[PDB]
């Protein structure tokens, strides 16, 4: 009967989206990968990203993070762990981006800010993606959302970031990384 | 903390997440389409380090399923942009094993190719780096390929199963010798 | 003034393109990389051979292999080298998809056999991109090359590889595999 | 067997080859758009690593080059496909060093980036574990990055240089300092 929503949530057997959701079982494109990136190079997600689109024909695509991550604090530290650093060298460029707003605020809550500060940046890769551009420039309807899990809270009311156009896009990024430097 | 990792497709029609009779947070997914392990796929090698020498696992799970999207697609002449490169690697499993298929009915193909692709899969999966050395370190890691049949309702152990690099061997060669009956 | 002829070399310091062709310094667009491979999801090369097929619309793609080759030695051999590994795991394959032909030869040839087989099969990759199909399904001219080169020999006037069209891939191809199985 | 490895734009205008002044046989090359290190890219890093685990290669340089496809491109607005994919890693940079580049000329921009570009992909190369592990092995390994001016005929020195972690920081942080005078 076909998938409506794609959700692409963290490795870190979090996110569980069947539960998380509660939506009718058997529309929900996921995928799944350490912090739940997407990275402009990655055939895998894309590839996901692009059988979603252009055929599943999904008009929802929520990237879902959380609290208390395992690549967010592998990112963060310093073990070579292997292969999994390159991965995560993408996220640690994404601290340095917002380093100024990082670089001051006490370290225990960096590791949750440096996972709200992802989810808008992935929202932003997903959003700057031929795929997506394409489709929105071709006048399908598509949606994106990037939220933030907690296993205490449940989902912070947060500066999400929405964007079903490339000039929304950019607002919503900005406008999520305006309200998250408040302090 | 999660003692097996999951590998399914991005295809929906397997929630291993209840399927199984296990649990979740024992369980740690990686899902994409035809549910492949490339040797050169970070995303999917990334996990599986994770999974491997972060969290200890112990069962790495690869789970194909009948009737698949990715596999359909796969044997599709038609070009889906960046989906198509992803999709070549199970065309070349296909040649690979184009006279056993063509010795087969164009729609149950479809079915056959999905448990190939599975016990490939478990193939690149038993060469990884990642994996050839948990193994020499002497850790217990096992490999198991399903397939999931969506009309049965039913799982299907495909009996690859490998606990190291000769048992890979030996699953393998087994299994592919099994699939030309 | 623009260059028309990609060359795809191993960067085992071999096919100095400049110096092994001698045409026209300026007209050569260069790719290299471990055992010259064309892999169906790396997108370095593909943005080569798309940024060369689509944007400076060339008209042939050389893939040059050459024989006494790190790539295909280390291909063979068991070391883990780390990341090396996974990117000749492709070439194993290759291996194995030969395994009966080579599976009877003197050793030593073998790795030249090797050599050889992979410029076939890097073509017929090559071939089977989105990229270069779109191109010639559009009327676009292209020409794909696989040849051989040997430090002591020059280039060997083998079963080279030879593909227009979808259709003549094939047949090159195979007439290639079918040559290279002749002992 | 050689003690360089050169890491230089698919351009075509960066023959370094005779440019340098040293030898063929004493140079490992690697070549792709936009002269890049991703630190996801099995192509490159594949490179990298034969280049300094098996040859040990002593010197790896990075050369961009002056008005370049690949940057004029990232720039540019319009869809090409894959490439564009490789050069959103350009667009973040240019983004990063936005401020920077708007206080600029439209036309000068192309050849900053390129100059920044440079920078970033050494500060990219020496955060590979290929590279800080040389280097904690106690390997010689010191990583330059140079432009070549195609107008002037003349390279040059970004002086970016790096021969361990720390003195990567240093080059990298002076190097970004600089190119805001
Ligand atoms: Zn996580
Ligand atoms: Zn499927
Ligand atoms: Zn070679
Ligand atoms: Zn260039």
């Amino acid at each position: 009967q076909t998938p409506h929503y794609l959700w692409i949530g963290c490795s870190d057997s979090r996110a569980p989206a069947e539960k998380l959701t509660n939506l009718e079982p058997g529309e929900l494109f996921v995928h799944r990968n350490v912090a739940n990136q997407v990275i402009h190079t990655d055939f895998n997600c894309l590839s996901v990203v692009q059988y979603a689109v252009d055929v599943l024909k999904i008009e929802h695509i929520i990237i879902c993070g959380h609290t208390n991550c395992g690549g967010i604090h592998a990112a963060m530290a310093d073990k070579d762990l292997g292969l999994i650093n390159n991965w995560l060298l993408h996220i640690r460029d994404i601290w340095f981006k917002h380093g100024h707003l990082l670089g001051k605020l006490s370290p225990e809550k960096r590791a949750d800010m440096l996972t709200k500060i992802n989810v808008a940046e992935q929202v932003y890769n997903l959003g700057r993606t031929s795929i997506v551009k394409s489709a929105w420039e071709r006048g399908q309807k598509l949606s994106l959302h990037g939220w933030v899990y907690d296993v205490n809270d449940g989902f912070l009311v947060d500066q999400g970031v929405m964007a079903t156009s490339r000039e929304t896009l950019e607002i919503s990024y900005r406008n999520a990384i305006a309200r998250l430097s408040i302090l």
